[PDB]
């Protein structure tokens, strides 16, 4: 879509509302990637289906993030974790989206953090949410844990009324460095938060926190796709903002959507990303 200036945008999201015309807008996002000769050809094969937290979101073969290769007495691949690199505002492979880590692939992801240089990890889910298993506890509850040849420390947490911070060193225990996670913790169990300036916030502090990362940042939920991709585009379009004045909802998700299936899965997210930044440009 066009660059809206912020000046615009408040009246642009009224109108889509009014018209009811964000229906037909999130269907050509649903749409926009089905012609590119997109694979996934990893994610299904048969060594890798206890990795994938859910059968019907994968990770494309042309931009999943690679893990090196070990030759193990099973013979089976190892190059595989379900998450996929993701541009960012003006930063080619910005992010990395993924499904929240199993028992079962918590060594994988930490392995993903190390060889991929990455120092943010950003989490938008609780473990379980009202019944329902959504990620695995990946780091330590207190001290230290190893999972394989990956030594997680956790120096410190804050706790913040929407959000915690968690304070991690990592080591290859093979051969220290800093990781910090941004763990927003009251997103709503059903549909999407009724007040956004939390989230605003969060997104912010998270911001200022990764400004000289110069690796991706880690992005996950529970498929890595929904609140994943609401977060990665609030962020993005937060510089976009910052730096033209503008925003680009449609065309940067579109984009996107060629990255990760399904990244903005639902209706009410992108309204929720409009909504938002119209608060956010207000004041
Ligand atoms: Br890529
Ligand atoms: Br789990
Ligand atoms: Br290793
Ligand atoms: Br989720």
């Amino acid at each position: 879509g066009p660059a809206i200036p912020i000046k615009h945008f408040p009246k642009h999201v009224a109108d889509l509302h009014a018209s009811s015309g964000f229906t037909e807008e999130f269907e050509e996002v649903q749409s926009c990637t089905v012609d590119l000769g997109i694979t996934a050809d990893s994610s299904n094969h048969p060594d890798n289906k206890h990795k994938n937290r859910y059968i019907n979101i994968v990770a494309y073969d042309h931009s999943r993030v690679k893990l090196a290769q070990l030759a193990e007495k099973d013979g089976k691949l190892t190059d595989y974790i379900n998450a996929n690199y993701v541009d960012g505002y003006n930063r080619p492979k910005a992010y990395i989206a993924a499904q929240g880590p199993l028992k079962s692939t918590a060594e994988d992801f930490w392995r993903m953090i190390w060889e991929h240089n990455v120092e943010v990890i950003v989490m938008i889910t609780n473990l379980v949410e009202k019944g329902r298993r959504k990620c695995d506890q990946y780091w330590p509850a207190d001290g230290s844990e190893e999972y394989g040849n990956f030594l997680v420390t956790q120096k410190s947490v804050q706790v913040l009324a929407y959000y915690t911070v968690r304070n991690f060193t990592l080591r290859n225990t093979k051969i220290g460095r800093v990781v910090t996670q941004y763990h927003y913790t009251q997103w709503p169990d059903m549909g999407v938060p009724e007040y956004s300036l939390p989230v605003l916030t969060f997104v912010r502090k998270a911001a200022y926190a990764k400004r000289h990362a110069v690796g991706p940042v880690v992005v996950h939920c529970s498929a890595g796709v929904g609140r994943t991709g609401t977060y990665i585009v609030l962020d993005s379009m937060l510089q976009q903002i910052q730096h033209e004045g503008t925003v680009n909802i449609f065309g940067f998700l579109k984009h996107i959507r060629s990255q990760r299936n399904y990244l903005v899965q639902t209706e009410e997210q992108y309204v929720f990303i409009h909504d938002t930044l119209v608060e956010a440009i207000l004041s």
